[PDB]
């Protein structure tokens, strides 16, 4: 949702997008409430972002982020901003791999919520 | 295991633990191995995993899994993330009790690696 994801992106993740939302019975408008901020954790969209990221191995079985290819996979003019945020947020901690990722996006939503998207 | 298993199931299974591991020949490394994500097709482990749910009363003589049960003692945030896998990778299937217990981890290691957890 924020204006710099790449249009690439929108198309890249639209298959493993449909089968995530299947998954985890997640809507469309829980996905939409994230970019307002209004992100709250349930596991309908906690564990799809953790579905997201997984299938591009940006995250592992274990919920902990890939650091090289959440770079990778972010644009040139985020690298900057995201290094940083990452330094701050990870490793990742919680509960279970659904509660992990909730925790990364409220830590990245903290000082960089623009930094943290979900589509 | 997971940081979400509760603290009490580590004294609860003591005793069966010692029992089913000297019953399948299972080592501590087998158990700990399965945590990474290498659980592998081998008697000594599978049959060990059958043999801790029977102790529970989970399975019963042909593996098939009281899912209602299993269900009922996740907590709550895993409950609600089991309820859809087990309705995908549950009843078992497979030539003998040991494959049987193999098919439903990996099942549901496929979409849940941190639900299926092994001590
Ligand atoms: C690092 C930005 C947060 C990623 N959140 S997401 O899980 O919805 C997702 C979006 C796009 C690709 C993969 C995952
Ligand atoms: C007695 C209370 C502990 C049971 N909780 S458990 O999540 O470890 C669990 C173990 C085995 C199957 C399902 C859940
Ligand atoms: C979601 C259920 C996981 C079952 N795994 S286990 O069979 O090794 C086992 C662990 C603890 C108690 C009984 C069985």
């Amino acid at each position: 949702a924020p204006d710099w994801v790449p249009p690439e992106v929108f198309d890249l993740v639209a298959e493993d997008k449909a089968r995530c939302m299947s998954e985890h019975g997640t809507t469309q408008a829980q996905i939409d409430d994230v970019a307002k901020g209004n992100l709250v954790n349930e596991p309908s969209i906690t564990c799809y972002m953790y579905c997201l990221l997984e299938a591009f191995s940006l995250v592992d079985d274990e919920a902990n982020v890939d650091e090289d290819i959440m770079l990778g996979l972010l644009p040139d003019q985020l690298q900057e901003r995201a290094q940083s945020v990452m330094g701050k947020c990870l490793p990742t901690s919680g509960s279970d791999n659904c509660n992990k990722i909730y925790n990364l996006a409220k830590c990245v939503q903290e000082s960089a919520p623009d930094v943290w998207f979900v589509i």
